[PDB]
């Protein structure tokens, strides 16, 4: 097209193009104050409309990036702002957008932003909705500059879509504040998800990516041919290079242009793509990558006919090991939606191992005869500990089994923190909480996914203040191996008991009026403690002390006189604790 910036208009409409703007800007100045970024918005867009009704008026011609830089280096406060950047304005126009794409702080030092009171956002957005919306989104763009644009407007959607409703609402703050924590959580999910794979792509190569997308592919499309499959490979390998480089404009196209081919061919990949292919061009690629699983063929065979009974499965090795493997992988795949796509690697990554040792044996296929009964154990693995997982959770509450994972944790290692521990648990009892609902046939793909966002945000802060060398080990690993890692954690026999601090185990009448999630979080955190200072006591025992608190907190809760209550029967159940144990 003779005008990009008049195409994107077009394409996008104006709403959605001055959001895209704001959050732009908010990501590259990051330190300049709203109102300016709403003027550069103001202005970019009307220039937008004077190429939309001329695509020939002066500088409509230019790229998007010769425009974005140019009105980057209109701040006049550039340099005293941001410093270097303001040097990458002496470059012509490839070098400068790199220049500033590395000058993008992903760090900034932002005060945390506070969540107001249910009545002041609601007052604030019903008096003015779109500069109480558009601040909120550069508050949150310019402490992301790296997430992806589009999918934080995709975000702020349901932001609107929650105010519009629950600010209408008798009971304003029950609406709004769990869909606040669901939007929030599915943020920072997100958020992490995106670093942790390019992090992937960086340590372990394209190859393995190249693996990991065949799997979930295949999962995704069973009806699509393998040379369909591998074209979308490849076409998505190098979207998601190219999104990890940072550039807005490229990843967009890319993404874009892969949308558009998944949509003409359709016939060719999956049947459940009709609407989502019908979207706006903005909202394409998201949809097409959030639809559910087609259905697969029904009269699938075993694969046994082709890797393991046939004849030439050495020569077809041979003649093209990733091409072959990666057609282990699709059969595979296609067949077990059920399956997480770490453990079809695994079984991807087995098969090739004993290919390699089978096909120089002195008969290779007779050695690689049984190769599919390896499979079955490291299929029962994750079944076995879903099985158990959910069915535990099922007899203790929610809240219960978080007691359970903690006790188990804190012995594995007693070394992290206390709050850590008690957040980890929590989480992954809201994992349980979340994917035990599902039927087995769809628990694994569950799991797999929570569990990745869980054990990463672990592995972050670890990194940070690393504790245990195993912890490290653990998250150091490949991803196909970080879960199986964790699972592995035995008991630390060696871990000496902490010290008794009686603070620690002091308790006053305050608990009393704290909110159901603070008591339950001061409760469990005394748990960790009591596992720190006595790492070998038994569940009967930890049992037994936790009933004699429970029961305490219930009776100095309905006492006169609270606060003696809790320090004569604190007193009490103290001194009988530490007999007990
Ligand atoms: C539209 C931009 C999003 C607005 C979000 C308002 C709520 C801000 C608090 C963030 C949180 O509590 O998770
Ligand atoms: C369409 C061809 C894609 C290439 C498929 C290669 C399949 C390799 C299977 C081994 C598992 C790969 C998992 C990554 C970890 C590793 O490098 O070992
Ligand atoms: C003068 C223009 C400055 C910058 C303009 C804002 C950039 C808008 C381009 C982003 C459009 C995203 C297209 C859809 C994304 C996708 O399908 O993946
Ligand atoms: C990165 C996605 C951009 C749009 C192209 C994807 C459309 C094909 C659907 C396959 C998506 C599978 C799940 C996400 C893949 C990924 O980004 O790693
Ligand atoms: C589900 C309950 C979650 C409770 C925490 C422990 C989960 C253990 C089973 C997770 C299965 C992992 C699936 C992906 C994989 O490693 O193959
Ligand atoms: C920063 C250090 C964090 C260390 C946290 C220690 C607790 C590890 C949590 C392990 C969860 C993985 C669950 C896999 C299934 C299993 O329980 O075997
Ligand atoms: C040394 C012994 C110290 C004695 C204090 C007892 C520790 C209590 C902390 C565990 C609380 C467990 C939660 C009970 C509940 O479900 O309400």
């Amino acid at each position: 097209h003779k005008s990009e910036v008049a195409h994107r208009f077009k394409d996008l409409g104006e709403e959605n193009f001055k959001a895209l703007v704001l959050i732009a800007f908010a990501q590259y100045l990051q330190q300049c104050p709203f109102e300016d970024h709403v003027k550069l918005v103001n202005e970019v867009t009307e220039f937008a409309k004077t190429c939309v009704a001329d695509e020939s008026a002066e500088n409509c011609d230019k790229s998007l990036h010769t425009l974005f830089g140019d009105k980057l280096c209109t701040v006049a406060t550039l340099r005293e702002t941001y410093g270097e950047m303001a040097d990458c304005c002496a470059k012509q126009e490839p070098e400068r957008n790199e220049c500033f794409l590395q000058h993008k702080d992903d760090n900034p030092n932002l005060p945390r932003l506070v969540r107001p009171e249910v009545d002041v956002m609601c007052t604030a957005f019903h008096d003015n909705e779109e500069t109480f919306l558009k601040k909120y989104l550069y508050e949150i763009a310019r402490r992301h500059p790296y997430f992806y644009a589009p999918e934080l407007l995709f975000f702020a959607k349901r932001y609107k879509a929650a105010f519009t409703e629950c600010c209408q609402a008798a009971d304003k703050a029950a609406c709004l504040l769990p869909k606040l924590d669901e939007l929030r959580d599915e943020g920072k999910a997100s958020s992490a998800k995106q670093r942790l794979k390019c992090a992937s792509l960086q340590k372990f190569g394209e190859r393995a990516f190249k693996a990991w997308a065949v799997a979930r592919l295949s999962q995704r499309f069973p009806k699509a041919e393998f040379a369909e499959v591998s074209k979308l490979v490849t076409d998505l390998t190098k979207v998601h290079t190219e999104c990890c480089h940072g550039d807005l404009l490229e990843c967009a196209d890319d993404r874009a242009d892969l949308a558009k081919y998944i949509c003409e061919n359709q016939d060719s990949i999956s049947s459940k793509l009709k609407e989502c292919c019908e979207k706006p061009l903005l909202e394409k690629s998201h949809c097409i990558a959030e639809v559910e699983n087609d259905e697969m063929p029904a009269d699938l065979p075993s694969l046994a006919a082709d890797f393991v009974e046939s004849k030439d499965v050495c020569k077809n090795y041979a003649e093209a090991k990733d091409v072959f493997l990666g057609m282990f992988l699709y059969e595979y795949a296609r067949r077990h939606p059920d399956y997480s796509v770490v453990l079809l690697l695994r079984l991807a990554k087995t098969y090739e191992t004993t290919l390699e040792k089978c096909c120089a044996a002195a008969d290779p296929h007779e050695c690689y005869a049984k190769v599919f009964d390896e499979f079955k154990p490291l299929v029962e693995e994750p079944q076995n500990l879903i099985k158990q997982n959910c069915e535990l959770f099922e007899q203790l509450g929610e809240y219960k089994f978080q007691n359970a994972l903690l006790v188990r944790y804190t012995k594995k290692v007693p070394q992290v923190s206390t709050p850590t521990l008690v957040e980890v648990s929590r989480n992954l009892g809201k994992v349980g909480s979340k994917c035990c609902k599902h039927p087995e046939a769809k628990r694994m793909p569950c799991a797999e996914d929570y569990l990745s966002v869980v054990l990463n945000q672990l592995c972050v802060l670890h990194e940070k203040t690393p504790v245990s060398d195993r912890v490290t080990k653990c998250c150091t690993e490949s991803l196909v191996n970080r879960r199986p890692c964790f699972s592995a954690l035995e008991v630390d026999e060696t871990y000496v008991p902490k010290e008794f601090n009686a603070e620690t185990f002091t308790f006053h009448a305050d608990i009393c009026t704290l909110s159901e999630k603070e008591r339950q979080i001061k409760k469990q955190t005394a748990l960790v403690e009591l596992v720190k200072h006595k790492p070998k006591a038994t569940k009967e025992q930890l049992k037994a002390v936790m009933d004699d608190f429970a029961a305490f907190v219930e009776k100095c809760c309905k006492a006169d006189d609270k606060e003696t209550c809790f320090a004569e029967e604190g007193k009490k159940l103290v001194a009988a604790s530490q007999a007990a144990l």
